[PDB]
């Protein structure tokens, strides 16, 4: 009552936080799976992940996950998808919701495939450069997250959840978009 989710954010942070101890949420989501991974800064505790089956996955997408931080002091949930671009090259779009701000940043960063390894590249002139190389626009990068944020991982919410909140309505929540001017 005192601390209802105030947008769509909120609403998968809170109840994935009631849940994950007892029998997750994303349990009832037939297209994922639901991961435990050791939190760094308590040995004693695990925090969920959520990762789409192959099955689940469409065309070019190579993965499409969600991570949640509980614990820490800048606690979130993170919605990241990637997709290949060019030949050992996968773009990230990577979709960060603070809690203690309800602030959704929306970022981009790149992955550069060297055989077994992925290294990883995030500085924004870089990152720029191969989307300008691959031909992806910030209208492509927004095609990207509608599809795959919107249309399927906050649709796929509200198909186990009765969501107050909705893919074209997400609630009282700031968004800033790392790719709005280009």
């Amino acid at each position: 009552p005192m601390n209802q989710p105030k947008n769509i954010f909120d609403e998968i942070y809170q109840e994935t936080e009631k849940t994950y101890r007892l029998n997750n949420i994303f349990n009832k989501l037939t297209d994922v799976e639901v991961h435990s991974y050791q939190e760094y800064s308590d040995d004693s505790k695990f925090y969920p992940s959520i990762l789409y089956k192959d099955i689940a996955k469409t065309g070019n997408y190579t993965k499409i996950a969600i991570d949640f931080s509980f614990l820490n002091k800048n606690n979130n949930i993170l919605i990241y998808f990637e997709k290949e671009i060019g030949p050992n090259v996968r773009v990230r779009i990577w979709n960060k919701y603070t809690r203690q701000d309800r602030t959704l940043t929306k970022s981009v960063k790149i992955a550069l495939e060297k055989g077994d390894s992925d290294k990883y590249i995030e500085d924004e002139t870089q990152v720029r450069a191969y989307l300008k190389k691959y031909g992806i626009t910030a209208k492509d990068l927004d095609a990207h997250y509608e599809k795959i944020v919107n249309q399927k991982v906050l649709k796929d919410w509200c198909s186990i959840y009765k969501s107050k909140y909705s893919p074209k309505d997400y609630g009282q929540v700031t968004v800033k978009m790392q790719w709005e001017k280009w």
